């Protein structure tokens, strides 16, 4: 029970009670009393990273993996910190939550110039719920207490402790036994709310459900599901609602967006009545001109947060409610309206959508050299099970990647949709991993992506974690140069060089095959696309027999366009597009999926 | 003349009148429009980084290579501004500037929630002089003459300047050749403060001078070295001061601290009865205790900052002045006070001091496989000349480094020494180089920095920008484990691993030979003492032919405990001393450099 | 039901709504929409102060006559805001709410030196557990309804709301009829707890 011990242990006994099993970080002297209090309370394992943006990305990757994880990063004082602010915004950006815990000069030595020591607490406040220098040793639990129901409660988002030295090893008196973790908050709609949701939705024509991140978030995707079944209502996710149901079910009727979007999907939300955005918020890549996307259009809202409702666009009904909350109402009023019989007939609407799935579609079957992007989507799409997990972050990679993958359940799309920070998508992916060792995780990156932190592959190596990361190389800043052609310029977007170590990467610049076996992992280089396929079979050998990640590098034509454009109706297809299977063989429409 | 042109435009005239040359960044399509200016107007080299982090260190490093010089660094919206934070912090705890300039989402989009925008204002603040978001197309050039003026006034730091899309492209009128950059501000002691503190200097028996950063700020070190050697006084400098009176000089003392410091530099420090600092502050890396360092003291403390004077002790005599402004008037009393006959002889004292730096000495030559560091810095010191520049940033690599490396000129030890962000190396010296194409640039890293941005070799490699990397790899983050042993634990902070590609680096983890050659460089590995030399020799030669870096890796024991304590008086020497020449023969006072 | 307002009418409906029928203020040209909103909706009795410290320190003793009492204070843009820190200082202070409402310059002219025009939001952030300036018109209600919340939950403390001229005139739709207040986060001790205090 009640024990003299330093702030940090009792800090253990915190964490172990909110269900902390694991932190990825970088020590240093600052924080060494931390790792003290760590290495002896046992039951946390650490993971040791190569960069502290390193550490806090895969802190995001943990939490994004499984509903109800949060990751933790730990760094030093002074520039570990300002390293941790870019994870900080991500999370904060995506209504997710990280814990970055700081070490921190002593109380008597704050506003001196100790070495090494800054102002953490002001610079991180604008992308965190909370950030806090501990002031007393036996505030550090409950800042801890506090601190964990902030990032689950409301909208979720991060926190940061910051730790003076001083205050970490001063003896304080804590029974862990009494130790209990704050209720989370979290609104839920009125039955009143959601009848009148569901009467506009039974008076909609041709309506669409748009699912958001906050159905993920709340760990609501099976009565998303079951709440479209029952209404016979077709859904299209958000990027941060991708999963949330297969894509194979005959209700996805695509995803819309000014990129990472689906002509079919952009299509039907241009000819839909009525959008019911449950968890979502009406980004500016998803809705283009809000004039246009609610353009003759009923619009419902439903968001935890209630600054949200409005924000973008006025809704005709918006409801602050958790999603979870409001979708378990939403399924009880619409079995009642099925029971009463009140609940329209959709087989027309449904038809429609699934009409404009089946015939407006994208080539992906190129077998020029050098390759076609579209081609190793396709080929990814036929090596590896429905139960994938995709992590990406951004460019041209990442944009076509969501145009032409699918999954089919919710967190296997792990993205970093609203910062979009070049580096990401290695950690993320090891904290994936970390999460979830069963995942079946499979990353996307381009080569400016893949080289901001190409060194964390190491710590894949020295701690044996296995996923397969697919980079595609066209020695260029792709999304950049694509967006320079309005100002008819090719400018600072290049990364090629004769390699004078590698004359195989023909002018490519950097040589990823030795660079990650350099690391300690595996690489695969594929220049032909019929060697796509059983590089990938390769892969998922080298990965069993030597259990480190596996790189498998596309060498791509120096220049693709990716279909995009500045409003719905006005998307340009640069590519060849589709209207029949032989030329896109992997849309759900004509391929099963495992 | 007068024209209507883009705000980035009259951006660009004005950089120009600035004398910007260079630029370090990352394009974006939120800053497309100024990439789209700066290619219209040529005259500014831009290099490409390979992580925004990366741009920010190296305009630091051109920063700090050459007098007057201001590095520029460029990025998109979101998170490549808060990539720049760590450099923000690193060049303010400096006090040296570099300008960051950022693109960001249109003005009526700022409060809504548009793709990668984020409060980059709010963030940057603590550490920036001025960071503003640009709100009128006609200030985007009056907010840079006021940024010019604010980098190179008073204590210099850096300056953000974030500018909104719709700004950016924005007609505006501008006349460039009525354009002209604002006068600068620095405070001059009056002759009434000099003259006192002369009156101190005269009256001390035993007098050091300890020469900061401040001077090297001001581009005086060849006065600081004139006011030495007319008043015969010894001088001491900072980390940061380092170079600012050659090594091999007579009145050269040594520095003093807990860690980057000489057992002659403390001892003669500890045996003074005067202080008379001159653009130094007092860091607390630097003092340990004051009580201690003051004991029996006299202090004075010359700084062009009031609120730096008596932050962390009380001098007997402040003095609010510019380096340069000051050691001229300290020059010109002296000399009245030399032809009146008036300042003491100091032979006994200078005497004393020199027996001091004959003796106290720390063991270099060992012949030690695997290699101790300490030989490695004694091999350097041979292998280049005297007007080599060593670049470097923290862990036991740089500070052996300080203790027994040898600088001869101002700028020629470039440290990031208050903050010391990891990864920092690579990049600064880029940097430098392009500053200073004849500059014989060194770079120093253990392997845990050398991992953190490892990514911009390839920047290197794309450039031909040569410079010579010498790697010290322990396999460890060597300067936390020495740390650590306070706690009597050894917990993660090793890098080992059983590379599975490379069993010759014996379990040392990644392979930095294989990593540097895919990155597009030359490496050479050396596992015993008497291969270093040659190993120098082979990588100037293989840098004039391929004129990109190379990469020097030195395989040391896992284990070496560098000297270091709390206090001047207590600093531990773990690794043998020496008191003769045969076990330190690089100290300058047995070897003539170049 | 649901009909065209200002977005001011839509804040009568909501300060209706959560129980508000005092307020206490110091009415100026870029608070007069909101006048003009509870002038129409009527059931708000306005006392006009004459300092607006002292409306400010009458909307706290409001607050603390009674359980769930919520002191309101109105005033204008520029110094009528700095004129209410000391009272959100002295309200954060004790741990109990008011509502402060000023007027402001149009969004357009917020970063443009425009008459009597102030930061009032970074100036009461530190003394209040919210201060903002309301960017959108359709966001007024909802920016009062986590007002509400904020300050009936946790450890009360008060919000300030700043309201630009031109949000407080656009037309937004909103039904008074589906407004709901939001729950109140209230922590409450377990048993175990409790046996153990005892
Ligand atoms: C290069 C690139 C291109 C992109 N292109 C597109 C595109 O074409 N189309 C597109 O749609 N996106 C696109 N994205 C992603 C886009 O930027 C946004 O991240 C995304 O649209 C936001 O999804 P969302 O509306 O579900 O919002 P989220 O960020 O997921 O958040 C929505 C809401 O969920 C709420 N919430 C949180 N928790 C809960 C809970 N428990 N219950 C209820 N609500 C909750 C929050 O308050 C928030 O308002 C792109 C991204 C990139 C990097
Ligand atoms: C691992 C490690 C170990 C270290 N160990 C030591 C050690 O043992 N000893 C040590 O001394 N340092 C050590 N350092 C460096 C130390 O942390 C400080 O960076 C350094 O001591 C500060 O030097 P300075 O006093 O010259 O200050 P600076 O940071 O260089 O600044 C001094 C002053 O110059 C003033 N100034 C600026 N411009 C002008 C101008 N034009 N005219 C006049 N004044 C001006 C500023 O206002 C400021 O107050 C170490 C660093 C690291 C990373
Ligand atoms: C830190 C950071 N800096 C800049 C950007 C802007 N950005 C978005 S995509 C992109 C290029 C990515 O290139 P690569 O990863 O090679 O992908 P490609 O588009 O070529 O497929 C850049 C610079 C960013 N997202 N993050
Ligand atoms: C971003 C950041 N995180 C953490 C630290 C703390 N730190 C200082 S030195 C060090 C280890 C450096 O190891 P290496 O570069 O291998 O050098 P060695 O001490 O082993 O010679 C660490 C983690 C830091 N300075 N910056
Ligand atoms: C993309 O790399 C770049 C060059 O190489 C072609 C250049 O010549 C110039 C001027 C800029 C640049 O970024
Ligand atoms: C029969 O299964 C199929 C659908 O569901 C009806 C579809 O919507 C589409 C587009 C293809 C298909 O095969
Ligand atoms: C330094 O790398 C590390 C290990 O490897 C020895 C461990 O076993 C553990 C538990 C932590 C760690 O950081
Ligand atoms: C004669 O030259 C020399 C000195 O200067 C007098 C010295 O101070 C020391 C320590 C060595 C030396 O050779
Ligand atoms: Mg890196
Ligand atoms: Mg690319
Ligand atoms: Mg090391």
């Amino acid at each position: 029970g009640m024990a003299k011990m330093r702030a940090v242990d009792a800090a253990m006994y915190v964490l172990e009670k909110e269900g902390i099993t694991t932190a990825f970080g970088v020590p240093g002297a600052a924080i060494n009393p931390f790792y003290s209090a760590m290495r002896k309370h046992g039951g946390i394992r650490h993971i040791l990273a190569r960069h502290v943006e390193g550490a806090s990305h895969m802190a995001e990757g943990y939490t994004r993996a499984t509903a109800g994880n949060i990751g933790v990063c730990l760094g030093t004082s002074g520039p570990a910190g300002t390293d941790m602010i870019t994870a900080l915004y991500s999370a904060s950006a995506d209504s997710i939550p990280i814990l970055c815990i700081t070490g921190q000069a002593p109380r008597a030595r704050l506003h001196k110039e100790d070495f090494q020591a800054v102002d953490i607490e002001a610079i991180a406040k604008p992308v965190s719920k909370m950030a806090v220098t501990v002031r007393e040793a036996a505030l550090v639990p409950r800042v801890l207490q506090q601190a964990f129901h902030l990032m689950r409660s409301g909208r979720p988002g991060p926190v940061l402790v910051d730790l003076p030295f001083d205050v970490q090893v001063a003896e304080i008196e804590f029974d862990p036994d009494m130790y209990e973790p704050l209720p989370v908050y979290k609104p839920a709609a009125s039955r009143m709310q959601i009848e009148k949701a569901v009467e506009m939705l039974i008076q909609a024509e041709r309506p669409v459900i748009v699912a958001g991140g906050g159905v993920i978030n709340a760990d609501a995707a099976a009565l998303l599901q079951q709440f479209a079944e029952l209404t016979s209502v077709p859904v299209i996710p958000t990027l941060m609602g991708w999963g949330c149901i297969p894509d194979d079910h005959e209700l996805m009727a695509g995803m819309v967006g000014l990129q990472t979007a689906h002509r079919y999907g952009n299509a039907t939300l241009l000819a839909s009545d009525m959008v019911f955005g449950i968890g979502n918020r009406f980004a500016q890549r998803h809705t283009g001109s809000v004039e246009k996307y609610t353009e003759g259009r009923k619009i419902v809202h439903i968001d935890i947060e209630p600054t949200q409702i409005g924000r973008v666009l006025c809704p005709d009904l918006g409801i602050v409610s958790d999603a979870k909350a409001a979708l378990t109402l939403l399924v009880e009023v619409a079995q009642e309206m099925q029971k009463a019989g009140r609940l329209p007939c959709r087989k027309e609407w449904v038809a429609d959508c699934q009409q404009r799935k089946r015939t407006l579609l994208r080539k992906t079957h190129f077998d020029n050299v050098p390759v076609k992007p579209q081609r190793v989507y396709e080929e990814m799409n036929k090596a590896f099970g429905r139960d994938v997990c995709y992590v990406t972050t951004i460019g041209l990679s990442q944009i076509a990647a969501a145009q032409m993958l699918h999954v089919f359940k919710d967190r296997h799309w792990i993205n970093c949709g609203q910062a979009g920070p070049l580096g990401w998508t290695i950690p993320a992916a090891l904290g994936v991993c970390a999460a979830d060792p069963k995942r079946n995780v499979v990353a996307i990156s381009g080569d400016f992506d893949f080289q901001f932190l190409i060194e964390e592959l190491a710590v894949g190596a020295q701690f044996n974690i296995p996923y397969i990361h697919v980079l595609v190389n066209n020695a260029y800043l792709g999304l950049i140069r694509q967006s320079q052609m309005a100002f008819d310029m090719d400018y600072c977007v290049q990364l090629a060089f004769e390699n004078i170590n590698s004359s195989e990467v023909n002018g490519y610049g950097v040589d990823h095959v030795k660079v990650a076996e350099g690391l300690g992992c595996k690489a695969i280089r594929v220049f032909k696309p019929e060697d796509i396929a059983p590089a990938f079979e390769q892969a998922k050998a080298l990965m069993a027999q030597y259990r480190v990640p596996v790189v498998v590098e596309v060498i791509l034509e120096r220049v693709t366009n990716i279909s995009m454009g500045s409003e719905l109706d006005n998307v340009m297809e640069f590519e060849d597009i589709a209207d029949n299977a032989a030329d896109a063989p992997t849309e759900t429409c004509f391929m099963h999926y495992e």
